[PDB]
């Protein structure tokens, strides 16, 4: 064999880092042909470019990863004889095919002649191409990113040449991807023809400048009847994708905090729960320091830690807290006194906190820190814990205290009195027990300061700060800003923005709500012991200073009870994450919608679940959907009928909407726990022995995994009609069943499933004949095997799927046999014809009645139990159908109306199908990717605003796959900015459809403030129906940040006087950010969201 | 435009461009090898392969199972073994 | 590919003159699979006769007619990764197949026990055997008449060894 070594660290095999997939370097199909392509001609004596070929029946077995260094050895082997060739990699096969070089090339290729381009939307440039690509996994780059142009539809375009083969080539597979419905990740399984013709490339490209060639590019054509893909010297035929499985990415989804007002002195706990209660309280307390730490990038604590147990400390915690803030870094330690440091460091564990070894009594724990933390420090009958954390500190730095709140009365505000310090926060945890934040004061007499009015009437204030923040460092004053009583000015957005001012540190934010108020002044009793703390924030609200944080929301995966939803594997490779979700409600022909009661698994669920099969293997539009999982169910009609159904998807719901023609009324003496097993294992069994096979009766038929739940089905309707029966099984106790189960089974007639031992078997007792049918769910050489049991006009059954999508090989020496090969799918019946649904329910219908139809047994589980219930299944050790208990039937086995029940899923929200939504700044990228998810959450009337319109191809694309599933878009393009227009915009919105939501977007790239101000405006009295007011931005320009200050104003004020409003501050990102938005109710005002990506 | 050559794989392509990609519902093929292969490519859903050839069954020829994802049948369709 | 060249003339391969059908000398089907199962088992190292495989799939697409000189050169060619293998003589494809070591040798074969000789009519001899042969068109000879005895329906005989 020739051996081919590449090696990504040269020059020439470089450029195959550019064929990235899905965060890794893959091997491209490409490389291999090209690989195949040239070491043929080699031997054959000439040049590759010189000698044109034909390839045929390619087939990537699997994919070949390279790594930086990626030093890689390929063989490859040919065979005179036929012209099969192989390559290997890793002493495993990865590529296999037949290539032969032509009597005439020219003769080899198709003649084809140039489509034209569509004109339904606009043409792809180079970049919304690869945006597109990006978006569904392939993240292609140098040379790989040859595709120049490319219409809306990918029927045409144009590929670039830069002397590379490989990369051309892939660009042509690249192209083919595109025209694809599906957004999700393809790789190449098999292509069936691939003519080369080098001379005629070249002759086509002599007729380019080397410019034109790189810039201009060739022609490539998609023909999606005859499946050609065509560019230049290259024709490629049949090109055939599967889906790949995507990497389990390291990406935690975001969280969001809301930011509320919390008083300095809260008497009132942060949260129900005691213990989140606490954690919030220690959370609130960094956050302040944080906020009166100036401009510092690390942040320096202790935790005192003396007649305590190791694991209650919080050291973890605040170190946790400190790293979470953005560009900060924490040095905590835990101070010991009691000499078992070797105890407390495995405590802590893979934290990081640092222990130091000192006795609090009478000497310092650590130099310069910014808090110390410390339990019962005011309790102690010595002052000296107290002193010496005093010593530790920094002379602004701070003290976090948690004290009994009896102790902490009579005697700790005294102590801390006596000491020279203040309360500046006092942070119930309970009763009895009390957070403290502890400084020394600052003296407002004798420090030098000057006062900014920050007001809106003076457009000016700004460059006022400005001036005195730069002339405050040299005449060593502090700033006071004062906001009283001001619109579009929320304290969070304005504090930040005077934070990072030059010379910031100097300044201080005294915000008051309520315009009624003693004027500022240092020497006033309401602000003097405030402004005393020296803190920079200080927000007035209903009598009490306090400020605004930002507190971590509990629901990640919080559960409501709600009345409808269904089962959703949320990550493929994980079974646990199998949980019910809250459905969208309902807003016909000939369908109903019943209520049900059990739900049986079947192996499309697990093998959906499970990764084993793709999606797009799903039939119709499901890939597309949320749930589809549940094939048939038995439950309760609209009228409270005692009904059992078969669908193509979603029965695995507390309600479902069901087929007339594929629908059975229980028959009494079922349960329905009973009948739920009928539906699918009896429409297939029918379909494929009576309808596809007609057997008849004295035949022998072979069915194999006969305690399954096809088989059990299979074996009581072929007993019924009066054939022999030959079966397999898995097992011992498998065997056992059956034999009892069943009318005259042969012990002579039961194989072993496990191996091919039953091909012996079957033509003993048959003496060579074989049988007149095999129903098989086997593959491979158990598949093989059981055609060898095949006699004279046998019918083979197929209702296996691996052999199937390998696209095995078949021996057509079977057919001299007169026989036939039937492949069933009960998918194509119920996405098929009508009459064919009809008569096999009408098979499955008269069955019942003469007993050849009987339930199978039932492995039931509960509504919480989902998880084992699939586990359970995938192992094989159970026998018959496996059924989830939705709901418990009424007693009688009677037609009743159900009651109504509530079940625990994960809330989700969806938009109103009859709603409209806006989003300003629509066509941007992050506007884009709301609007689909918007589409796919029920939105089904968009409205975007864009002065410049349609700019990119990629807009052009989502646009038209929007009104292709039926969304109306309408592009707005009139000033949104002046109130006139936002009036207007409004109005024409409302007339579409009644507007359920507003979405603000300033992230896309002042007008951006008087947009939302005049939206917010007329939408009160417009926009009735509005569910959702939502500006979107980021934190911190000084400009930038007083937008945002204002859209927090806004949102605020708007709540005030009840009307939606929220604030969102900071693509797969934006899709993973909504989820969680609205996962649930979130009616705070403004909210921080956390990327842990 | 329903008339194709049986000398070469042309009809394939004549095929699927006068169905659309839709393909065909029966195939009474006598043609083998290469041509045949073409001819299964014809076969639409739920469509049904009718061979009364002899080569590939004899020469026990490899057939793609993939085909039968389409709801399809393949036909070994000998007259002999109905008389006898 | 490997090349393997036998030659009637030689001591070592004269014998395949007694493969005589139907008035000319065929290189034997089993001729086919010993060479792929010898050259395989160079490759892989080991001696053939200690070398046990399992063959798969085998074809045989055309006779290869010898002369009585008969120096004939078989290319013999074999794929790593799924074990196929293909003979060509003379320019052209002679015999395909699938060839593998197995894991265990003992269970790739059938638990089969010895069968009960029919007693419907008188046994084979090895004359009775080769007789009703050479009248049906194989003209075997020297060792390839093994056939020691058969009973009358051949559902149990025995066979010689030669060690070939
Ligand atoms: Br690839
Ligand atoms: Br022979």
């Amino acid at each position: 064999e020739t051996i081919v070594e590449v090696d990504l660290s040269k020059e020439d095999d470089a450029f195959l880092a550019g064929h990235t997939i899905d965060g890794r370097i893959l091997f491209p199909a490409t490389g291999y042909m090209t690989l195949a392509w040239q070491t043929f001609a080699k031997m054959q004596g000439s040049e590759f470019h010189k000698t044109p070929v034909v390839m045929e029946n390619l087939v990537f077995h699997r994919a070949t990863i390279l790594n930086k260094n990626a030093v890689v050895k390929f063989g490859i082997n040919f065979f005179d004889g036929t012209g099969a060739f192989e390559i290997c990699e890793s002493g495993s096969l990865a590529v296999s095919g037949k290539i032969t070089i032509p009597e005439s090339i020219d003769n080899e290729e198709l003649p084809l002649e140039e489509q034209t381009p569509s004109a339904v939307a606009k043409e792809l440039g180079t970049n919304d191409v690869y945006k597109e690509l990006r978006l569904r996994g392939y993240d292609y780059g140098g040379i790989f990113r040859g595709i120049v142009r490319s219409d809306t539809v990918a029927s045409t375009g144009k590929l670039q040449w830069v002397d590379n083969w490989i990369s051309f080539m892939d660009t042509m597979l690249q192209f083919s991807i595109l025209s694809k419905n599906l957004r999700e990740l393809y790789l190449p399984t098999r292509i069936e023809r691939a003519v080369i013709n080098p001379a005629k490339h070249f002759e086509l490209l002599s007729a380019l400048t080397k410019e034109e060639q790189v810039e201009t590019g060739l022609p490539v054509q998609w023909y999606s009847d005859i499946n050609v893909i065509k560019s230049a010297g290259v024709e490629l035929r049949g090109l055939k994708a599967n889906l790949a499985q995507r990497r389990p990415g390291t990406q935690a989804p975001p969280t969001l905090e809301r930011y509320q007002f919390v008083p300095n002195i809260n008497t009132t706990d942060l949260n129900e729960n005691s213990e989140k209660a606490r954690l919030h309280a220690l959370d609130v307390a960094i956050q302040v320091i944080i906020e009166n730490s100036s401009g510092a990038v690390k942040l320096k604590g202790v935790e005192l830690a003396n007649g305590r147990n190791p694991d209650v400390l919080v050291a973890n915690r605040l170190l946790q807290i400190i790293e979470g803030e953005p560009v900060l870094t924490g040095d905590v330690a835990v101070v010991t006194s009691n000499n078992n440091e070797e105890t407390i460091t495995a405590a802590l564990g893979d934290s990081g906190v640092r222990v130091v070894s000192k006795d609090v009594l009478k000497e310092p724990v650590e130099q310069n820190c910014h808090f110390v933390f410390g339990i019962d420090v005011l309790s102690r009958p010595d002052t000296k814990t107290l002193e010496n954390s005093i010593a530790s500190i920094r002379e602004n730095g701070f003290l976090i205290l948690e004290e009994t709140l009896p102790t902490y009365t009579k005697t700790g505000r005294a102590l801390l009195t006596k000491f020279g310090f203040v309360a500046v926060q006092e942070q119930s945890l309970g009763a009895t027990r009390v957070l403290v934040l502890a400084r020394k004061a600052v003296d407002l007499k004798t420090r030098k300061s000057v006062v900014v009015v920050a007001t809106e009437q003076n457009f000016n204030w700004v460059d006022d700060l400005k001036a005195a923040l730069a002339t405050a460092a040299t005449e060593e004053q502090y700033v006071y800003v004062v906001c009283q009583g001001e619109e579009l000015f929320g304290a969070v957005g304005l504090m930040t923005c005077i934070k990072n001012e030059n010379g910031g540190k100097l300044a201080r934010l005294v915000f008051v709500q309520d315009a009624k108020a003693e004027k500022f002044s240092l020497t006033s009793t309401l602000y003097r012991q405030q402004l005393e703390k020296d803190l920079i924030s200080n927000v007035l609200k209903n009598g009490a200073w306090g400020t605004f944080r930002h507190l971590k929301l509990e629901t990640q995966q919080a559960t409501l009870q709600v009345e409808h939803a269904y089962v959703n594997a949320l990550v493929k490779g994980d079974l646990a994450s199998l949980k019910w979700i809250e459905a969208a409600q309902a807003d016909d022909k000939n369908l109903e919608t019943c209520t049900v009661y059990y739900a049986p698994i079947n192996f499309r669920d697990v093998m959906l679940t499970s990764g084993k099969l793709a999606a797009d293997a799903l039939p119709g539009d499901l890939a597309e959907q949320d749930c589809v999982l549940g094939l048939e169910f038995a439950g309760r009609d609209t009228q409270g009928r005692r009904v059992m159904a078969m669908v193509p998807a979603k029965s695995l719901a507390t309600t479902c909407v069901a087929s007339k023609r594929m629908m059975w009324q229980i028959p009494e003496k079922w349960t329905m726990e009973e009948a739920s097993t009928v539906p699918c294992v009896y429409s297939t069994v029918y379909y494929a022995l009576v309808v596809r096979g007609q057997m008849k009766k004295g035949e022998k038929i072979l069915i194999h995994a006969g305690s399954g739940g096809v088989g059990q089905a299979a074996i009581s309707v072929a007993l019924a009609h009066g054939l022999t029966v030959f079966t397999t099984v898995g097992s011992k106790e498998k065997r056992e069943f059956l034999l009892k189960r069943f009318p005259k089974l042969q012990e002579r007639n039961i194989g072993n499933s496990r191996d091919t031992s039953f091909e012996q078997l079957v033509l003993r007792e048959t003496k060579g004949r074989g049988v007149d049918l095999v129903l098989n769910s086997l593959s491979e050489e158990k598949l093989q095997a059981s055609i060898r049991c095949l006699g004279l006009n046998g019918r083979f059954l197929e209702i296996g799927k691996f052999d199937l999508s390998n696209n095995s090989p078949l021996g057509m020496s079977v057919f001299l046999k007169n026989t036939s090969f039937h492949g069933i799918l009960l998918d194509s019946v119920m996405e098929g014809e009508e009459e064919m649904q009809n008569q096999v329910v009408s098979l499955v219908a008269e069955g019942i009645k003469t007993g050849a139809v009987v339930p199978l047994p039932t492995s039931v589980f509960n509504d919480q139990q989902v998880e084992q219930a699939f586990r359970f299944m995938a192992s094989g050790k159970h026998i018959g159908k496996v059924v989830i208990k939705v709901r418990d039937e009424e007693a009688g086995k009677k037609a009743l109306q159900p009651k109504p029940r509530l079940i625990n899923a994960i809330p989700r929200t969806y938009m109103h199908p009859e709603k409209s939504y806006i989003l300003v700044g629509g066509l941007g990228g992050f506007g884009l990717e709301l609007t689909n998810w918007l589409v796919t959450r029920g939105a089904r009337y968009i409205v975007l605003t864009s002065r410049s319109g349609v700019k990119t191809g990629y807009q052009g694309l989502m646009i038209r796959r929007w009104q292709e599933r039926g969304v109306k878009v309408v592009i707005d393009t009139s000033d949104v900015t002046t109130a006139a227009g936002a009036k207007k915009l409004l109005e024409n919105s409302n007339k579409l459809a009644l507007v359920g939501g507003i979405f603000n977007l300033a992230a896309v790239l002042d007008p951006k403030v008087t947009a939302t101000k005049y939206l917010d405006q007329f939408s009160r009295d417009i926009c009735t129906e509005l569910d959702y007011f939502i500006c979107f931005s980021s934190v911190s320009q000084t400009n930038y940040g007083l937008a945002n200050s204002a859209m927090e104003r806004i949102c605020e004020q708007r709540q005030v006087s009840g009307f939606p409003g929220t604030a969102i501050q900071w693509h797969p990102v934006v899709a993973s950010m909504l989820e969680v938005l609205f996962q649930g109710p979130h009616p705070a005002f403004l909210y921080k969201v956390v990327s842990h990506h």
